[PDB]
C-alpha cells in the first residue's frame, strides 16, 4: 500500500499565522478587552541603519517605475536573513516596522541568564551576515541591536472584528534606549539585562554617562560547546521545531484547520492582506510607491509604569480611534510603546482605500481622536503628527514571518512630529497647504532640529475651527 510523503501546509490558516508571532497564534486567551499577560524574556531590537539612503532613491527615475517591487525584493532579502537567525535561536519575532524588528524568548526567571547567553550570539550572529555587505556599489548596510531583560505585560486590546497586541513595561522602554544608544555593529545591553546575565561568558565595555553595556565578546570557557548549551536551552523553549518537524523554521507552519483559531487570529490582519491570502487578489497588488496621509497618535500616562491603569485607557482611546478611522477609510498600521508613550501608526489612503479629501479629513481626524483621547482617564498627554507624501507600503519579512509595513521619510517626520510637538496636533506642508482649509486653522510652529530628519519644510499645529 503506498505511503506518498509532504503534507499539506499551505492552509489560510497557515497564512494567517505567518503575520503573527506565537506569542499570539499560541496564546489561547480570554475574550474580554483588555486583556493582560505578565511574564519573563529578553528582548531584542534590531534595527537596518542604512535603509533610508535607498528608500527615496527608489522613488527616483533611475527604477524605472519598479522601484517599490526592487526595494520590498532588496529589503527582504536582507530582511529574512536576520528572521531566519532569530528564528534557528529560538526567538519569536513579535512585530517588524520598516526595517526594524523586536523579538521575544519568553521564559521562566531561573532561565533568564542562560537565554540571554544565547540571544547574545544570536546577535554577533546577525552582525557577522553583514560583516563585507552593501546595498550598492557604496553603501555598506549595517545593523544596531539592543538587548533588555526582565518583567513584560503584554496588552491585548480591540472590538469583536480587530484586535492588536502590545508589549510594555521596563525592559520594553530598555530595549529602545540601549538600540538607540547602539552603533553600527553593536550589542548594547540594558543595565538589568547586564545584572541578569552570565558574566563569566561576556567581555563588555561600559557606555560612557549610561548604566547599559557594550558587549566586545562573547569569550566562552574552556570545556563550553554552544550547540549542547543551545540543545539544553530549547527544554524551556515551548515551541521550538523537532523531531519530525525539526526542518521547519516555525511549528505555527504545522497549524491545521480550525475556524475558531482563524476567526480570532484574522482579527489581527488587515482585510487587503487577507483578501491576497484568499487568493482573491494578486499577491503582489500590495508593494507599492504610494502617496498617503500618516496620522501618528501618541499617548502619554498619568502613571507611565502602571501597565493595570494603561491597558483600559489604550481599550478606550483604540475604541474611538477606530470608530473616527472607518468613517474615512483609515487604517492602523501599527501600535507600539515609545518613551512609555502608547503610539498608533494610522494611514489613510492605503490600497483601494484612497478617499477624496484625504488632508482635510485626516486633520479633523486627528483632531476628532485628540479630543476625545484628552478626555480618557489616565491619559496624560495626546501629541498627533500628520505627514502626507509618497510612502513604500508592502509585506516585509521572511516567507514564514512577515508583516505589511510602512516606510519612508514622511512615516518618521510623522513620528518626530508627535515627539518634539507634545500636547498638540501638528502637519507638515503637504498637509497644510493641499487641505486648502483656512489659514486660520493654523499656527504657523517654531523649526526644531529632529533626530533623523533633514528639513522637515515648515511645519503647523492645526489649531481647528475655532479661537478656543
Ligand atoms: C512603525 C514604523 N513603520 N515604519 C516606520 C516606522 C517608525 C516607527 C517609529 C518611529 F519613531 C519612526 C518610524
Ligand atoms: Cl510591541
Amino acid at each position: 500500500m503506498n505511503t506518498p510523503k509532504e503534507e499539506f501546509q499551505d492552509w489560510p490558516i497557515v497564512r494567517i499565522a505567518a503575520h503573527l508571532p506565537d506569542l499570539i497564534v499560541y496564546g489561547h486567551f480570554s475574550p474580554e478587552r483588555p486583556f493582560m499577560d505578565y511574564f519573563d524574556g529578553v528582548l531584542m531590537f534590531v534595527d537596518i541603519s542604512g535603509f533610508t539612503a535607498m528608500t527615496e532613491k527608489f522613488s527616483s527615475a533611475m527604477y524605472m517605475d519598479r522601484g517599490a517591487e526592487q526595494l520590498v525584493e532588496i529589503l527582504n532579502y536582507h530582511i529574512s536573513a536576520i528572521v531566519e537567525k532569530v528564528l534557528i535561536f529560538g526567538g519569536d519575532i513579535l512585530k517588524f516596522a520598516g526595517d526594524a524588528l523586536l523579538a521575544l524568548w519568553r521564559v521562566e526567571r531561573k532561565q533568564l541568564k542562560n537565554i540571554i547567553t544565547v540571544v547574545i550570539k544570536c546577535s554577533l550572529e546577525i552582525h557577522g551576515l553583514f560583516e563585507t555587505q552593501e546595498w550598492e556599489e557604496g553603501l555598506d548596510i549595517r545593523v544596531k541591536i539592543g538587548l533588555a531583560a526582565g518583567h513584560i505585560s503584554m496588552l491585548v486590546f480591540g472590538d469583536e472584528t480587530h484586535s492588536h497586541f502590545l508589549v510594555i513595561g521596563q525592559a520594553v522602554d530598555d530595549v529602545r534606549l540601549a538600540q538607540n544608544m547602539a552603533q553600527m555593529n553593536d550589542v548594547i545591553l540594558s543595565p538589568n539585562c547586564w545584572q541578569l546575565c552570565d558574566r563569566s561568558m561576556i567581555e563588555i565595555e561600559s557606555v560612557p554617562d549610561q548604566r547599559a553595556v557594550k558587549v566586545n565578546f562573547l569569550k566562552p570557557p574552556p570545556n563550553f560547546n554552544f550547540d549542547e548549551f543551545f540543545t539544553k536551552c530549547t527544554t524551556f523553549m515551548h515551541y521550538y521545531p523537532s523531531g519530525e518537524h525539526k526542518n521547519l523554521l516555525r511549528l505555527a507552519c504545522t497549524l491545521k484547520p480550525d475556524p475558531e483559531l482563524e476567526m480570532s487570529l484574522q482579527k489581527y490582519v488587515m482585510e487587503s492582506i487577507l483578501k491576497q491570502i484568499d487568493n482573491k487578489q494578486l499577491q503582489g497588488y500590495l508593494s507599492e510607491l504610494r502617496p498617503v496621509t500618516i496620522v501618528f497618535v501618541n499617548l502619554m500616562f498619568e502613571d507611565q509604569d502602571k501597565a493595570e491603569e494603561i491597558g483600559p485607557a489604550i481599550q478606550d482611546a483604540y475604541m474611538h480611534i477606530t470608530s473616527v478611522l472607518k468613517i474615512f477609510q483609515g487604517q492602523i498600521n501599527k501600535v507600539f510603546m515609545f518613551d512609555k508613550g502608547c503610539s498608533f501608526l494610522c494611514v489613510f489612503g492605503f490600497p483601494g482605500e484612497k478617499v477624496p479629501d484625504e488632508l482635510t479629513h485626516a486633520l479633523e481626524c486627528a483632531m476628532d481622536i485628540f479630543d476625545f483621547c484628552s478626555q480618557v482617564h489616565k491619559i496624560q498627554t495626546v501629541s498627533i503628527g500628520v505627514a502626507s507624501g509618497i510612502v513604500f507600503c508592502g509585506i516585509v519579512g521572511h516567507t514564514v514571518r512577515h508583516e505589511y509595513t510602512v516606510i519612508g521619510q514622511k512615516v518618521n517626520l510623522a513620528a518626530r512630529m508627535m515627539m518634539y510637538y507634545p500636547g498638540i496636533v501638528t502637519c507638515d506642508s503637504v498637509t497644510y497647504n493641499g487641505s486648502n482649509l483656512p489659514a486660520y486653522f493654523f499656527k504657523e510652529l517654531p523649526k526644531k532640529v529632529m533626530k533623523g530628519v533633514a528639513d522637515s519644510g515648515p511645519l503647523y499645529q492645526y489649531w481647528g475651527r475655532t479661537e478656543k
